[PDB]
């Protein structure tokens, strides 16, 4: 699946920082009842900048076994150099996940050539669908619409999680790639506008906690039914603005661990405690989505 | 040493690009004679991200023993996660670095609190001193003056890289910090300026082929004739610009071949080899420097 | 009319830079002939900023005598003192014009309480519809949603022109004004995403040179059919884009006389004559656009 | 004279929204006595945007005669319209001004040829002395360097008011510019550094309040006593910040009603009464200044 409600899973931690097996059942469960449509594991919700490599595949194999065939599951696979991006990738070849997730590379701010060279060579070295994955303003470089355009004539890559938040990329990348290539909302907050336009789905934070409604809107989205849709949206905007009140997915952590989904809420430095502040903005904005 | 102009040198690559030897023996030589204070090994112009931890940590030690003392060293520590970074810089105890440049998390956008947290553990378990580096640009997060400030009083954190190239952050700085803590610019084209509103020095892309000129300006500036220095500047200001019309350190490796310093100008990818017009620009600046 | 496409217009001028009435009478049977729904006179495109007080409302009156109450016109009235936003308005009572477009104050950069003020008091002092438009790149403020919200709630405050190009604002407008407050884009480039976003029309520049396929493309967007809408789109992006390859109205000026629309393209200054390469850019979209 | 603190006058109005003669002398004769080098009457601070050309004449005049000799006036003369800003600067001709402070043309966002034919036109017809004026976040367009040492060839063009914040700005100009050419800060908050880069003084907000303090800080910076002249700076920070803290003339108006300096803290619409909050800021700004 790569179209409706994809979960960007938190990885849930015991206080030691290490991934906690009974809250990620509870969490795969949860997204299994909810009618999510898969789950990206160890992304940037999933804390992939503080885990290493083995960690990190670990995080995914717990995560495709816990799934247990119930909900499809997509890999993080990003990294800034080439060499270690395709070594990610080749762990998971035959794993049972269905595509790879992989970033722009983020500090060393490569050309647009340089970005086409980067996919282009991950892409060969997999069988495995990719999902593009354009961020801007953790990377400091942008995935131009005419270079999305190049890359989606490779075979296996297939969509791009476009989380610029800038609405006017939806349709001029459409223009440029096949009707089968998908377009995925990276932020929540503009998501339901990004359907509108003739996106097919998002990859979100928000359904960490309000799976239900985030399915339920995507649903109705895909049907046209954006007045019914825009009503959920309404009601679950507070949260998509407020987890990113600090550093996400600091506030989504401490939101699940507040609805009982996860044992704790601890991170990984530089990921620190939510504060006192973010807890009650974070608490009212859960009340605002009727989730208590 | 801590103080005038520092070279974030090249890390010089085969076709291969695997680092070679005898370049960067060339190189190191050519800081020795010029009067470079000293050389940051695999900072973001070493093309740290493309480089793995073990060939990280060789290039650090074949820096220092083809060095043989004549100059001194600092490594690129920095990493997204404090763990890594912080088991990084224990490679480093007793290498015989006289110190550390290490980045502010890039990714993962932590809080000024995680910032603080993240450095803090760092100098916690070094006795190496720590140069703090700051570049917004390509990170996605900017370490404020306030918790520049309070990361001062570290006992061993003893100075900034400032690459955002906003001058008014030296004063904001430097009125917070103590008089022996350094402020470094890691933006070339606005270093001079910045050396006059009270900075102490450059981390330098331009000094990989212009050591010479750029030691002299750093001197001079440090003595207060600014109008002097001046003139050397406006002779560097074109490579200054130019060495970053496509993705650092492409143009100043490209530059560095062509001066004959280094064997081969290869990088890793997602780096690629610098276009027809990216050569004549450069060209064109080496020239206007006096250096073709 | 405030829905469908709305020309601003450009004031065609003789060559010493006074409204040329044979242009203007040939522009206005133009968009009579091509289904232009209607006119903003002096707007930002008929350059409001270098006529006076006097000139601006005889062009608008010529503008209407002209039109002959075959097409409405819509004078725009926007200035940065509220004093005189009410005198120019106040000039247009009775006038037999339609409503006012009012930009937000340039220059001065208000509060959102000092927005409200100065358009709930212009307001005040008319009967006339009023437009608000907003279009922060050129004004330095930029007139937020919920400030949007409370001045809907003033009788005859009847609708937007959003020109930031932000398309996130038409839901996030929409959610605060009731059904019948008209969202109308200011950004040619994303006018069709405007429209498809739940926006009722553009006022446009492309409209000028391209007025048929402009009422066409509104009117497919309005019956829901985006991809026919699309397709003309496509033909007249490179207009959109390269009608601000220069200064707006530096271009479409040009575009007209081309066109054999106007007499002459004459501006007055600070605009100044096109560029040879420009005119070369704005031929080759007209090229494209299949008008010559 | 064209150097040293120079104060934007606020334009002291009665609740009527009236210039105050009463207020303006108290003002002018603080001036005298705290040894500011020149008055900028009704430029932004003065309120240019929401008085007619005959108020903007007037309070010149007043000013000038209330100053009766005892410190030079500059004319606030900037206009969108190049044929305005001529007609308006013909008003001060023998008037007794020094100079005119003439604004880059705001809203219609010329080209650099235009801001050139506009600059260059208006100082043809007058002999006065003209001050460029730099303040793209009013005006949406910046006057580049690169056109400023194109304009200072013009004989009587002979300064810039840089007000952008921007401090590589100074030694962009000042290496186009001859060394009479004059370079003055427009932002407080970063004058001195301005200064100390290569500037010759200020057009100073904060010296409306605290005239002494910006004298004495702008001589000693001028005898490059930089660090003497920051330990004021360092006082006045806050108030550099704060009379900002809503939009300007706001907070500095309701401080001169607070010194005593003027009856009233009265200003025309769209700029509205200082929220309670903003008069706490700008009230505690005060007292770490010394003021109150
Ligand atoms: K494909
Ligand atoms: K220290
Ligand atoms: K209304
Ligand atoms: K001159």
């Amino acid at each position: 699946m790569f179209t409706g409600s994809i979960v960007a899973i938190v990885t849930p931690m015991d206080e030691k920082g290490n991934v906690c097996r009974a809250s990620l059942k509870k969490l795969i469960d949860y997204h299994v009842a909810s009618g999510t449509s898969a789950i990206v594991s160890v992304g940037t919700t999933g804390e992939s900048a503080t885990l290493n490599h083995d960690e990190h595949a670990d995080v995914v194999m717990m995560t495709l076994d816990l799934a247990d065939g119930r909900i499809p599951v997509i890999a993080g696979t990003g990294a800034n150099a080439t060499a270690e991006a395709i070594s990610l990738t080749q762990r998971f070849n035959d794993s049972g996940i269905v595509g790879c997730l992989t970033v722009t590379p983020y500090w060393n701010r490569p050309s647009q050539e340089g970005l086409y060279q980067h996919f282009k060579a991950i892409a060969e070295h997999t069988d495995l669908p990719q999902i593009l994955y354009n961020v801007p303003s953790r990377t400091g470089c942008d995935l131009l619409p005419e270079t999305v355009g190049r890359l989606a004539k490779v075979k296996n890559i297939i969509g791009i999680k476009e989380a610029t938040g800038n609405l006017t990329r939806v349709n001029q990348i459409k223009e440029l790639v096949s009707d089968d290539f998908v377009l995925l909302s990276g932020d929540d907050a503009s998501a339901l506008d990004f359907m509108q336009l003739g996106g097919h789905g998002v990859i979100s934070v928000t359904a960490n906690v309000a799976a239900r409604d985030m399915a339920q809107m995507c649903k109705l989205a895909a049907e046209g039914h954006f007045a019914e849709a825009r009503v959920i949206n309404q009601r679950l905007m507070p949260l998509h603005n407020k987890l990113f009140v600090e550093p996400n997915p600091i506030p989504v952590k401490w939101a699940c661990k507040e609805l009982g989904l996860v044992a704790t809420d601890t991170l990984r430095l530089p990921m620190t405690p939510i504060t006192d502040s973010g807890r009650e903005t974070v608490r009212a904005a859960l009340k605002h989505a009727g989730l208590l």
